[PDB]
């Protein structure tokens, strides 16, 4: 099989395992630099209260109208040899199990690097060698390990690079690493041959914002394998888009279309079009293939949560559909979790059987 990324991104429409294979070892701190394999690591996937994915879980995603999912996968805590980068043979074991439960069932993949601290939390030249080697080291085995595996899977070589606490713009000096950790993925798997010298790779900008990188060349589009061009590559970023509505809750309302239901921010219809526009022309009249590899809209309302959650719909549809239009790929964020407030973007409820708990989402992506 060979699918270039333009063709890979075609209409996916998907979904994020989000909190489980990204968690920190039971008890260890997520903020953590330290690479190693401590006791219990194995156990990572329910270290921040989620359940033990299932293969039921998996379906019952691809029954709700998804056809992809992207897992995230912390490996700072399961590796064996940190000089080597070494994994842990049982993660591997279970992180292909969860890949063939998805493939098994008719849905596409994203694996990734996610939460791997000593990278994301140091782009500056004093551990820029030292980062660049190990994440040489640490894609060599995973692409390695998942070699054979066909086009419907893909790599992500990196998720949100940034100092810690820190979600502005990059420094020159942070920016520099971060794209060298995207040429040095790009480079490690494409050295691995067979499947992976096609394989759809996905690259990301500066803390999956894309501000960080559609402006003045910031992101670099790496140099892929001869012949390659930039079809075999997607720009990942991540939409959470206006922040004002989707993630703090300052606004319940977003868009022109309920401007008379309350409050809303200034970042509208027209607003994210443009963006998409503008990622058209800067990356996808490249060759290059673009992923919203996370997006959603934090369940909150102060009041009136009918009103609240059919523009939560409409913000769905709109985002979902404008960029499907475009070519794009996308990947809602579900973490499990349930309320009003920040980060509830629940969508199933793990515990309960997938029950929608979060219905109006999935009438947005889906229809009614």
């Amino acid at each position: 099989s060979n699918a270039t990324a333009q063709q890979w991104n075609k209409d996916v429409v998907g979904w994020n395992l989000g909190n489980e294979f990204e968690c920190s070892a039971p008890g260890q701190d997520g903020e953590s630099m330290q690479i190693g394999n401590p006791d219990g690591s194995i156990h990572a996937e329910t270290a921040w209260g989620n359940p033990v994915v299932t293969k039921k879980m998996i379906q019952a995603v691809k029954k709700a109208g998804f056809n992809a999912i992207r897992i995230p996968i912390r490996w700072q805590c399961h590796i064996t040899n940190a000089q080597a980068m070494s994994i842990d043979k049982a993660w591997i074991a279970r992180i292909k199990e969860v890949v063939g439960w998805c493939l098994d069932n008719g849905l596409k993949v994203i694996i990734n690097v996610h939460h791997e601290k000593w990278l994301e939390s140091r782009p500056t030249y004093q551990y820029k060698e030292e980062n660049c080697q190990k994440l040489a080291l640490l894609w060599m085995n995973i692409a390695s390990e998942f070699a054979n595996y066909d086009s419907r899977l893909a790599f992500a070589g990196t998720n949100e690079v940034h100092i810690r606490d820190n979600w502005g713009k990059p420094t020159a000096e942070n920016l520099e690493v971060q794209n060298a950790y995207n040429q040095i993925f790009v480079d490690v798997v494409r050295a691995t041959g067979g499947n992976n010298a096609k394989r759809h790779l996905i690259l990301q900008t500066y803390v999956c914002n894309p501000w960080f990188g559609i402006e003045n060349g910031d992101f670099i589009i790496p140099k892929d394998a001869e012949g390659n061009g930039n079809n075999y590559m997607s720009v990942e970023f991540h939409y959470y888009q206006p922040w004002s509505y989707a993630g703090d809750c300052t606004y319940d309302y977003w868009g022109d279309a309920y401007k008379d239901a309350g409050k809303i921010p200034a970042d509208n219809e027209k607003t994210m079009t443009d963006f998409f526009d503008k990622a058209v022309n800067t990356w996808s009249n490249k060759g290059l293939g673009i992923v919203i590899g996370e997006w959603g809209v934090t369940d909150h309302y102060k009041s009136n949560s009918e009103k609240v959650h059919e523009n939560m719909t409409y913000y769905c549809k709109f985002l979902t559909t404008e960029a499907r239009k475009r070519g794009f790929s996308t990947f809602v964020w579900d973490n499990n979790h349930f309320g009003n407030g920040s980060e509830k973007y629940g969508i199933f409820d793990r515990f309960k059987s997938m029950k929608v708990n979060a219905p109006w989402i999935l009438e947005g992506i889906f229809g009614k």
